[PDB]
């Protein structure tokens, strides 16, 4: 057996084809197994629809996730990414930067 922590990182990007909307991101990378737990956050409560959520692997042991949505954040909205895998024995909770 292997197991490995994933990897998270949030961040946003505008579609270089239309650019004034806007996309909320959480990369989950690298991890075994492939049975995990991801939510979107905004002040603290999950968001309910995340139109996209694309699961791939690279080696048979190594699994890779893109979770993500369209969103419209103001200064005052707080966001993050919360993961729940058996190699975490609480919830990570990762916050968006607004600068990124």
């Amino acid at each position: 057996m292997i197991q490995r922590t994933p990897k998270i990182q949030v961040y946003s990007r505008h579609p270089a084809e239309n650019g004034k909307s806007n996309f909320l991101n959480c990369y989950v990378s690298g991890f075994h197994p492939s049975d995990i737990e991801v939510d979107l956050l905004k002040n603290g409560e999950r968001i309910e629809k995340v139109e996209h959520s694309d699961l791939s692997f690279s080696k048979p042991w190594s699994f890779y996730l893109l979770y993500y949505t369209e969103f419209t954040p103001t200064e005052k909205d707080e966001y993050a990414c919360r993961v729940n895998h058996v190699t975490l024995s609480q919830p990570k909770i990762v916050k968006w930067d607004r600068d990124m």
